[PDB]
């Protein structure tokens, strides 16, 4: 499949080169899998969704997005014309209030509901879940990932916005997780993309469009737009049975766009996202 004239970001997750504007993909599109995206809601009824949002998890007084970070962050993974993965399933599950705030015991109790919930749905094809937040080192946010992806969930996290080395940063810092660092449309690591050995893959992370609350688009950068492409590449490569959630950033980074990409500091990963659908 091609969609012409797609965010930049999407036509890059499926080329060897910068610089173009068609994103290629096979039509499975991530069908029968499902993606769970742990941040500040879903605006499920935005029509980019189609239907295949849904709120499954608040811990605040809704379940509405109230902020758009989360529904920009689902409209990455799957919506029809934002999205890597544009026939996934999308649960959101609200750790973060209308202020992108939220407690790490919140943010860890969310993910053990992860590992229990996706035994409540039909993912055939393989379960993921982004998580498009940090903050300063926890041992105990990094384990709650760590049991996450244990427990059958491919788990992409941002590596941060601080232009500084991740380890000091969870759950960015957990080995086990999929790390994603943030690139532009010219192939630079993004001026506040966290970096280090920590890092498993960069994904683009500078002025990305996708769905906002209200029914509306925007652009915006972070770290937290580049997990999403992650997530949803994970997804959609589990749908092909390329991959599976225990060895999916793995086959991402061995199959990954190698050395492309400028101001990546000595000791982390020159590796890009990169789908390698032969159209
Ligand atoms: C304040 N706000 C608004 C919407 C969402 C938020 C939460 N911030 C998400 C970006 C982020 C901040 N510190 C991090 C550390 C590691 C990985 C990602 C991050």
């Amino acid at each position: 499949a091609a969609q012409t004239n797609a965010p930049w970001g999407l036509a890059r997750i499926s080329s060897t080169s910068p610089g173009t504007s068609t994103y290629y993909y096979d039509e499975s599109a991530g069908q029968g899998s499902c993606v769970y995206v742990i941040d500040t809601g879903i605006e499920a009824s935005h029509p980019e969704f189609e239907g295949r949002a849904q709120m499954v998890k608040t811990y605040y007084y809704s379940s509405r997005d109230g902020n758009g970070h989360g529904t920009h962050c689902a409209g990455t993974v799957g919506s029809r014309t934002y999205g890597v993965a544009k026939k996934t399933q999308l649960f959101g599950v609200k750790v973060l209030d209308d202020n992108g705030s939220g407690q790490y015991s919140t943010i860890i109790a969310g993910m053990d509901f992860v590992a229990s919930d996706k035994n409540n749905r039909n993912c055939p094809k393989g379960v993921v879940a982004s998580l498009s937040l940090g903050g300063g080192y926890s041992s105990s946010v990094n384990s709650a990932a760590a049991r996450l992806q244990s427990s059958g969930v491919m788990v992409a996290v941002a590596a941060g916005n601080n232009n500084a080395d991740a380890r000091n940063y969870s759950p960015a810092s957990e080995p086990s997780v999929c790390t994603v660092g943030a690139s532009d449309r010219y192939d630079r690591r993004s001026s506040f993309s966290n970096y280090g050995s920590v890092l498993d893959i960069f994904g683009p992370g500078t002025d990305i469009l996708s769905t906002w609350i209200g029914g509306s688009t925007r652009s915006i950068s972070g770290t937290s737009m580049a997990t999403p492409h992650v997530a949803g590449l994970a997804a959609y490569l589990m749908t092909l049975g390329k991959t599976t959630a225990a060895s999916a950033c793995r086959y991402i980074a061995d199959t990954a766009n190698k050395g492309d990409l400028s101001n990546i500091p000595f000791g982390t990963v020159n590796l890009l996202a990169y789908n390698n659908y032969q159209a």
